[PDB]
């Protein structure tokens, strides 16, 4: 029943939405889970909700010293990593005209830079035969109004799964990108200015998607679990689109 | 523990290699499995190996009347289909110069035509919310010497998963393509002329593949299971490469 | 001024739409053009419109003996081929449910089978350093209602350009796929039942396309010219989307 | 004969390799060309080699004020821009383990950040109906050892062509990515430590490429010309692989 029995997993962006739903599923499948994020309140709540086999770690992935501290804790508590889900990321809508340097840096620091260092500093603790999952996005293959940096960053993240497949093959570490479409999580709500707008952005995505609905966080976690588990043992360097068909038709 | 409990599945090409390994895994996960193929001896042996919850059906997918008969049996015995794995297919190496009309028809009849009618005639029995998996190939995105028709046919198969995602969305039926790389199955042995050559074709593919090895049939089955199961509930119309990174780097 | 000066070109599907516009542009660029098709009236009109350096040849690409005859004529008149544009193809809308064997064979015979033999029988006459262009379609990467066989066939055509890039590299022959989106040609009109419907199918495609308009045949020809010319001398095995951004965003 | 007659074009990275070969070809086709780069010596030499209708501008794309100055000059001298070729970029080889923050910022500043602001600040001067060409790379779809940031940056650049296809469609400005493979330019020599190594890195790429050779800068320029010209008037948001078939087979 337990497809991740006694495996140790680290999930950045674990106190919310996709990160948290995956943490739950992971624990359900008998893993020990480190959830990682900046907000202490939410971390504590997420850990409470998860219930068992979980450690909350406060860290900002754009801060190298926070990562070092993270992996020290990981090392003390469990000693090695079987599954790394480099999932923390963020979107701010700006069109080409509106792009400032600060906006650019905010996007690329958390989505690309933070992720690069998240994976680099996990390397000493990563088990041979382990599995790294990167959270790209359908944005990374689409041309969406005012998504200039987000989309570019996530296209960067998909590339890294290809490169790290070659760089880590010697250790039999599998690296795969998951690209979600519309998933019912705080990232949608936190970008609109009004709760009215959010009802409409969701109905818009549903119309565009063959399966006629936004995805549930549970469903992204299940896709990530596949990549985390032995089931994907011959799956390497891919972009797994979990978007109800959005980019496929 | 049982991710396909009481679900009814039909697998063309089920007496051998990938089809059979999937049948096993399916039954292990509590499904009832129809295995389908031409050779009666092997069908009976496969059913024996599988052991429980299995029905062998003799059918040639290029023969419409065989398909009608298949689905009559399916209907009588179980009534409906939750998972269809349209997997039967075959390869014959010929270069552009060498291509005869007979060769062309042999490839396209089993790989494309047979498959089309396999799925068409399953539609009445297919459950709403069900899952169809088509077996494409890495050939469908590569330019491999003397693979002219095979590769084209399998690229045709990947396309059908996109089209049928749109045509079946109303019934919430998910259709996905699985594209295997080198997998340790009879299809490799049955195309060479000598047992010596086969040792070398396997070592060649291993060198080309980041994971440094041919895949085990068990591993393709696990990938197919993902697509068959609820875990992929928000995965539609995709090409899942199970090739150890071959086409990804 | 003349980018195809004294080069000999063969264009199947040359009496209409894309084939003809390319023939014009080719002759404008100083090529000698064979146009090829079934309808004698239209062939003669097309040759008239083109004006100079053109030979019309009646042939059905699904008939091997018509191809042999074609290449006999080609050989007698000009002796060799610098540019082959395997362009003849046809669409009939039918959903999965509606698919008959006759429909299937009609689509695959002209779009895939005919094309394969078109290119195979050109090989003896094809110049080293020559250029073959296959006409795929945006359909080959999309999931369009009732396009089941068309789309699959054109996805097959794209594959062949990859395979033939490998098989013909020894002779330095470049093979590339051109995939058009909506282009203002008879293929749109000939599939609807009413002239009213055609006004609406065109306005629908325009809305879906970033450039906000259907393409002019002149524009597909220019894209084909690029692939035919020395400009694309380091371009091999590609899918050149001429669709105003349809499949790219 | 003159495909870019009286059109004004701006080429970042124009004193060297691809930038310069494209500048030459552009002028040959009757354009007026701004070449842009950091090194004053080379700029002056490039302008000398080009001969006519050229203005050299010293600018560092990572420096906003340099760009502002560049576009002031452009505006005073020629007023508007018909063709922007955002081409400046740079590679430094480092594996995941080896990645420092400085290395990361060097790559992403020139390859991604600089390019974003290059295109943003051209917008006021860009003509309706104009053409923007971004230089991605085959690296953006491959997993190459120690190409971690380069490949991710270039994958970011391809994304930008998608997003800007949508954002600029209103003004009928076409944005396309060109992704070169191995091209015979200083970027190959400037990354090795020894002139011996460079003979071997070139023979390695030649073996991997169907056309059996590295590309000439002249050949990338011809491909860029196609994108710059009216020939590609219905080609938007694409990735044009100019790699002799490297990524296509
Ligand atoms: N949901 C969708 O439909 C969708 C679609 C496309 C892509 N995605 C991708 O999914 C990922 C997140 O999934 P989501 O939608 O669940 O987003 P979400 O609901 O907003 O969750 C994002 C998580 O990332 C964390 N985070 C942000 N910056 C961080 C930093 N510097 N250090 C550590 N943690 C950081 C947040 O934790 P703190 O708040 O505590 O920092 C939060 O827990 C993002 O990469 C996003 O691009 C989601
Ligand atoms: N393993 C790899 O390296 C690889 C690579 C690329 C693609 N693939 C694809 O994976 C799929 C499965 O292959 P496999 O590993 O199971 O190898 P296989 O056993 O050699 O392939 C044939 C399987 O389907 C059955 N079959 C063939 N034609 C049929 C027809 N007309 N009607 C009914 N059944 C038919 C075969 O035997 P019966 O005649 O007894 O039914 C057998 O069960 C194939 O479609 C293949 O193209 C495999
Ligand atoms: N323009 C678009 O919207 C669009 C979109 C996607 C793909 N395409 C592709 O573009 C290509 C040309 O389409 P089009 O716009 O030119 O359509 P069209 O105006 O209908 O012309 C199709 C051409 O193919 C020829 N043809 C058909 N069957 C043939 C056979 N057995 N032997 C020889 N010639 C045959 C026709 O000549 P006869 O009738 O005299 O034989 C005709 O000249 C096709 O391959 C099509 O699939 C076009
Ligand atoms: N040739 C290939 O095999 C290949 C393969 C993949 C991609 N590419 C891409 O093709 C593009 C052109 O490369 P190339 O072959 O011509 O190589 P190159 O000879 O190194 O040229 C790179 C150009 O970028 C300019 N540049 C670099 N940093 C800059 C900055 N901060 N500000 C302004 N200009 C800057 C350089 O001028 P200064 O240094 O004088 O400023 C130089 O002219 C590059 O982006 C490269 O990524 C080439």
């Amino acid at each position: 029943a337990y497809r991740l029995l006694n495996k140790t997993a680290v999930i950045t962006g674990g106190n919310s939405g996709i990160g948290l739903a995956t943490a739950k599923r992971f624990v359900a499948e008998g893993a020990y889970v480190f959830i990682v994020g900046r907000r202490r309140k939410e971390l504590e709540q997420a850990a409470a909700e998860i219930g068992r086999n979980v450690t909350a770690v406060k860290a900002d992935v754009t801060k190298l010293e926070d990562l070092d501290r993270l992996y020290a804790i990981v090392r003390e508590q469990r000693g090695s990593i079987d599954v790394l889900f480099a999932n923390s990321g963020a979107i701010e809508q700006k069109t080409l005209e509106e792009i400032t340097p600060e906006h650019y840096d905010r996007t690329f620091d958390v989505n690309v830079r933070g992720l690069i260092f998240t994976v680099q500093k996990a390397l000493p603790l990563l088990r041979d035969g382990g599995s790294v999952i990167l959270t790209s996005s359908v944005a990374g293959v689409l041309g969406l109004q005012a998504h200039d940096t987000y989309s570019a960053a996530k296209a960067a993240v998909r590339s890294l799964a290809r490169t790290w497949t070659t760089e880590l093959k010697g250790r039999s570490i599998r690296v795969n990108a998951v690209s979600p479409g519309a998933i019912d999580t705080p990232i949608i709500e936190n970008q609109v200015s009004t709760q009215e707008e959010a009802d409409e952005l969701r109905a818009k995505f549903a119309a565009a998607t063959p399966l006629g609905r936004v995805g549930r966080p549970e469903e992204l976690a299940a896709a990530v679990l596949f990549l985390a588990s032995d089931d994907s043992s011959y799956v390497a360097g891919i972009e797994l689109f979990v978007d109800g068909g959005l980019t496929q038709v």
